[PDB]
């Protein structure tokens, strides 16, 4: 079972599908313009982990928008068994990123031991000063008294076309999805009889 279980903290307009279509990418005259909504779904995406076996690990993340539509049930999907992704753009990185605190705390309430990584999508939405304005605020409020740890990492991406920033996104995923284990867990990709 070479699959990682995950959940997203973000909302419509951040750009998660924008990133994904250039990760979990297809052919010509298929993928197009992006939109957003709220409901419950999930997406399966391979991670290029090893130089001799790149195709061996896959992410499976639950997709929903950070609205009361999911938030009211969100506390019941919480577990150390899930890894978390956070997706905001580079304007939101300063202005709205903050929106996930009530979600992060539901995660915390069960386990804050599992990592969360924040990606700043739509890098080009903001200028260098604003991008730094986001970064320089986010990375200062990360750790606290009540048990919420600092984010494990962060990355900024231009997501609408083929992109090296997505390659960097992937590199980040490769490391965290490889380095993180829940106790000395059997690697999920092992002979585990369901
Ligand atoms: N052109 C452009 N659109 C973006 C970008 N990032 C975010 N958006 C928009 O944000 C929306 C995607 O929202 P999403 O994060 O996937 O929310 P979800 O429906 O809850 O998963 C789409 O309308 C995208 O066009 C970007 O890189 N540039």
């Amino acid at each position: 079972y070479n699959r990682m279980k995950l959940m997203i903290v973000g909302n419509t307009g951040s750009g998660k599908t924008t990133l994904l279509q250039q990760l979990m990418k297809t052919k010509k005259s298929d993928l197009g313009m992006q939109s957003a909504t709220v409901g419950i779904d999930v997406k399966d995406w391979p991670i290029q982990i090893r130089d001799k076996r790149k195709r061996d690990l896959v992410l499976n993340v639950w997709d929903f928008a950070g609205r009361e539509e999911f938030y009211s049930t969100h506390p019941h999907f919480m577990t150390q068994r899930a890894l978390y992704l956070a997706v905001y753009d580079l304007s939101k990185g300063q202005a709205e990123v903050d929106a996930m605190k009530p979600w992060l705390f539901n995660i915390k309430a069960r386990a804050s031991s599992s990592p969360v990584i924040l990606v700043g999508t739509h890098l080009d939405v903001s200028d260098e000063k604003q991008r730094k304005a986001c970064m320089s605020k986010i990375t200062k409020e990360l750790l606290n008294k009540r048990g919420f740890p600092a984010i494990r990492d962060y990355h900024f991406v231009n997501a609408t076309e083929e992109s090296d920033a997505l390659a960097k996104l992937r590199k980040t995923i490769i490391n965290e999805s490889l380095n993180f284990k829940i106790r000395d867990q059997l690697v999920v990709g092992q002979l585990i009889p369901d």
